[PDB]
């Protein structure tokens, strides 16, 4: 076997390394897409009966044809970018995962950056305030279209939390405010306008939400959902059962609702890579889809959880409910009134281990359609868990 | 209605009063078997058939014959006791339940006890040890009959961590090592006599393990096992619709073996008190069973687990495997070789709530029969809980 992997993120170093575990009798081409690893390159086409990938070296223009026996694509994704003046200019970067947080983070040193702004304060957004506020002291500012920070992961009551966080310890947070343009010095981002002022700012990071990166797939005839995320089978196979893809780039089924869901986090990388891994080498592994677990650590608190929030599971259309309780520790549990599912669960405490575990028992668990009483009842190691699902089958009542 | 409870516990008292939230018109009465609450009183026979309990104050000797549309059995346990001399001497106390183990720490002061000797390395054993020498700086020693400390909690590997831990803080541990007889001074106990040593004591405490305290049921004519445990349905009700029985006198379905259990922990009582009190209010509240979820702190270290150790599954006749992984945090994941089945997860580390997290994710999981692809793809807040399961994969391959 050939198997050539487009894509150097997590997933796809993770997919050849457990392939060639299993097989190591074959050969593993790696492209980067700016084992027999080719950087500075790209891929510019898939013929997928022929199975063969036309690739381009950036620098020196070499073009090259590689044959394959199976392919995986792990293509991530590209930052949304308001349609606005100025998204061209030098200072402005995209984050769209983890990696690239880090990257940017250790790219910085003393002196070097004044005035940062985070567009977005979602997981990605409010992770680099904290960085770069804690690591560097650059006066930084997160700046929010939602009416809160954190939209979709913490309800709105819990977000206040995460908010105070972020403010007493000197980062200031707009909500309810969008992006006009940024203006700028020497081709080189200066400020920030929104429609409610103007900020000064030398970096501004953009974490307001990613796209696929899958134009080759589109290109090559794979089914693609609305949204252009790739769609796979829970093999992580493709429309084309030699063509396997992960991360960033797929749509998997959210094991709460039933649906198609997306779900651009780094632990997905590990767990689908090795499942992608053990298929190239004739495995029959098995990844369901996901809850969408998380945890973001701030300055002195931590947040975590899972599946949906009360505003996610009303947006969704069920009759929702969103259960609190408080110890410092607050969990809130998200229950839909007609069958009494748990829908969702998330908390912030200072202790982050000890929330974590929380967060953990009910995460698990969401798949499986636990009900409140599943959660009166869950076996955890009265605990708070226990407590929220009593409260739950009592504002049922 | 009018209910009568037998016994004060946890499990009593939660009961009764998650009845009366419900049903504030109905009318209780609690015997605590040494809200109409009539202490120093025991039960001495129930007439099923006529709805009837007669009672007796121990004091006054005055008997009465109290009247129920419900009776709820809370009988609790009591200590084993080896069939030896002087297991009737002053100072020998058993400690059945961590309720009573609180009592006995905080009857004692200082200068009291000069040396302690705990009669069984288990959850009950362990945590007195670690209290006796910790509070009090009693000279403390452990003497367990089988191998190994924690036996069917950790597996013997395991078990060497929490002895460390024992052992390092000056408890003295002595595993193989049978109690023959204590010897005594004024009708107090002033020796234990193993078959290999003779230790002074003026405490022993027994924590060998319980039986449940069911004469009361025997004599009623309720369907007990044959260890005496009284058998309920998921309502908790005894083979006597109008008669409940929970905490450590009855037997419920252990989850991961699909076989009756017997889970006399702290944490049950709660749990199962609520779905009494509800179901006294002619609710349909129901109580699956148990895995055996647990947590130990020791001196440094915590252990805690769930489901079944490796010798434990073993002993049931799994073809099974032990699992471990390590970090200082160990986590040893116990795996059924045919189908691939989890049947249990344990731990060590200095990190209590960090462990704590990891055992959760996994325990929650046990009664749903997970598969080891089920603990590599967790989907947790790569995470050891994850690389456990891929080292089992790999074992099992
Ligand atoms: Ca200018
Ligand atoms: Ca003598």
């Amino acid at each position: 076997k050939h198997v050539v992997v487009i894509g150097a993120v997590a997933l796809g170093p993770k997919a050849a390394c457990r392939f060639k575990r299993l097989d190591p009798e074959a050969h593993v081409t790696m492209i980067d897409q700016a084992v027999e690893a080719l950087v500075e390159t790209r891929a510019h086409a898939i013929d997928r009966a022929a199975h063969t990938v036309e690739i381009e070296n950036l620098r020196t223009g070499e073009r090259r044809t590689l044959k394959y026996d199976k392919l995986v694509l792990a293509l991530g994704s590209k930052a949304n970018r308001p349609p606005v003046e100025g998204m061209d200019l030098a200072g402005v970067t995209p984050v769209t995962n983890l990696d690239e947080a880090e990257f940017v983070q250790h790219a910085i040193s003393a002196g070097e950056v004044s005035k940062a702004v985070i567009v977005g304060g979602g997981f990605i957004g409010l992770e680099m305030a904290v960085s770069l506020a804690d690591m560097w002291g650059i006066d930084t500012t997160v700046v929010e279209l939602a009416d809160q920070i954190m939209p979709g992961f913490t309800s709105k009551s819990l977000s206040q939390m995460l908010r105070h966080d972020l403010e007493k310890n000197d980062v200031v947070v707009h909500t309810g405010e969008k992006v006009v343009r940024l203006e700028g010095e020497n081709g080189k981002v200066a400020r920030v306008i929104t429609d409610k002022r103007t900020l000064d700012a030398d970096l501004v990071i953009l974490a307001a939400g990613v796209s696929p990166n899958t134009q080759l797939a589109r290109d090559a005839g794979l089914e693609l959902d609305p949204r252009g995320a790739i769609i796979v089978d829970t093999r992580m196979r493709t429309s084309d059962p030699d063509i396997f893809a992960g991360g960033d780039c797929v749509t998997i089924p959210n094991l709460v609702t039933g649906k198609p869901g997306f779900f651009p986090l780094g632990s997905m990388a590990n767990r689908q890579g090795r499942v992608i891994g053990t298929n190239l080498a004739d495995g029959d592994a098995t990844f369901p889809g996901a809850v969408g677990s998380w945890a973001v650590k701030l300055f002195e608190g931590s947040a975590s959880g899972a599946g949906l929030t009360v505003e996610g599971a009303l947006r969704e259309g069920y009759d929702a409910v969103n259960v609190h309780v408080e110890q410092i520790m607050t969990l809130q549990l998200v229950v839909d009134r007609p069958t009494r599912r748990v829908l969702g669960i998330q908390g912030f405490s200072t202790l982050g281990d000890a929330l974590t575990a929380r967060i953990n028992a009910v995460a698990t668990m969401l798949a499986s359609k636990p009900t409140v009483e599943d959660i009166s009842n869950a076996e955890v190691v009265m605990d708070i868990v226990n407590v929220a699902g009593n409260v739950a089958d009592n504002v049922l009542a």
